[PDB]
């Protein structure tokens, strides 16, 4: 029983925004050479009076990313498939190399490596090392810092960056499969560092260190990082619950700046580290095989820093300290042990 507080018409980015009632959403299109919608909420502020948000572009496909995923059905309608997949992942590159994104051009390219990596494994098709390396490259061009409020408008709607961890994870997959036992190939880029190795089961016969930090071949920013993890051998070992024909694919990533995107889904808590993966298939046995991740803190002053991993059981999951030991080795880096396998991160309060 209270006054009805309502947004003025307003005429931000050149559309019209009709007066709208706190609580309330307005829609419109979106600016020429795209399509789909926008939407504004009108809010309460702490004192009672309605205020605009920001217009969301979350849903807003700029043409070239609308014709590109269009044309993914054309290549559809095995080898033409596969082929199609690299033509389309070397478009989607360049186009990730002009920037300008909208929010909903991030969800966009999602959905097409989504696609791409759904359509390499249906055709049983590997791509050439090319087309993995312009895989990362987009994933390294998406995860650009400059992106960080079109990702944070976009998951509004949708968690498109933990899809898109699930898509490097997949596509991770997919390359170590054709690769040969044994082989181990590193993808480098401004924003991304993947490892990937094909394993025989009771091949391992020490402990996995990544990224392996002597070598100038490394990118500048993950040779410099010490963030790193040590992966247990015993993990590798054949369970009758994998035998002498089992292989493992390992998988492991270091993201530069994920954390600046990724939500923690909690108030005043901050992701206070880069992001590490560690993933492995088919599954092993992890119990009492701890892997152990080392993080240093992205900022000063929070409180109380703590490991987390993503626990994939809506918004696609949710952080989990279950199966993860904290180890406070100082102000400025903590120890995570986790025998589970999984995303890794450090969450802390900022208050
Ligand atoms: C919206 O997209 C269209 C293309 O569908 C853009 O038209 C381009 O205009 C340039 C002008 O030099 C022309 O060389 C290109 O051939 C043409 N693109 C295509 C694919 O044909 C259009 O760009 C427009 O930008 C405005 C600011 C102005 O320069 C105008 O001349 C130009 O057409 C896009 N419109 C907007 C608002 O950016
Ligand atoms: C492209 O990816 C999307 C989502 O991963 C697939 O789903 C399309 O969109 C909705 C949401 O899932 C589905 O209900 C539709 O059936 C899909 N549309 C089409 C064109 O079938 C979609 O299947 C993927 N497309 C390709 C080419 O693999």
């Amino acid at each position: 029983p209270a006054p009805y507080e309502i947004c003025p018409e307003d005429y931000l980015m050149s559309m019209v925004w009709k007066r709208t009632p706190a609580g309330d959403l307005a829609f419109n299109q979106c600016p020429l050479n795209a399509t789909g919608t926008t939407s504004r909420r009108c809010s309460l502020s702490l004192h009672g009076v309605a205020f605009w948000e920001q217009p969301s572009f979350a849903r807003c496909i700029s043409n070239e990313y609308r014709h590109l995923q269009h044309s993914i059905k054309e290549h559809l309608a095995r080898m033409l498939a596969g082929d199609g997949m690299s033509q389309v992942t070397k478009t989607l590159l360049d186009l990730t190399q002009r920037k300008n994104f909208y929010a909903g051009d991030l969800l966009m390219s999602v959905e097409i490596l989504r696609n791409v990596t759904d359509t390499f494994k249906r055709a049983s098709y590997i791509p050439a090392s090319d087309g993995v390396q312009n895989f990362f490259q987009i994933v390294s061009n998406l995860l650009d810092e400059e992106n960080k409020e079109k990702w944070e408008d976009a998951q509004q709607i949708y968690p498109g960056s933990i899809e898109l961890m699930q898509v490097i994870e997949d596509f991770i997959h997919i390359v170590g499969m054709g690769m040969m036992d044994f082989q181990n190939s590193y993808l480098m880029t401004g924003n991304v560092v993947a490892s990937i190795q094909k394993l025989p089961a009771a091949s391992v016969l020490t402990d996995i260190n990544f990224p392996m930090k002597g070598r100038k071949g490394m990118v500048d920013w993950a040779r410099n990082s010490e963030d790193r993890v040590v992966i247990p051998k015993s993990i590798f070992t054949p369970v009758s619950s994998l035998d002498e024909s089992s292989v493992f694919v390992l998988g492991a990533v270091l993201y530069k700046n994920l954390d600046l995107i990724l939500p923690t889904l909690r108030n005043y808590t901050v992701i206070n580290s880069k992001i590490i993966v560690v993933t492995i298939r088919p599954e092993p046995k992890t119990t009492d095989s701890f892997l152990e991740i080392e993080l240093a803190h992205l900022a000063n002053g929070t409180l109380n820093p703590y490991c987390v991993l993503w626990d994939d059981s809506e918004s696609l999951g949710t952080w989990s300290t279950q199966g993860c030991k904290t180890v406070l080795t100082d102000a400025s880096h903590t120890k995570c042990l986790c025998d589970r396998l999984s995303t890794f991160a450090i969450l802390a309060q900022q208050p």
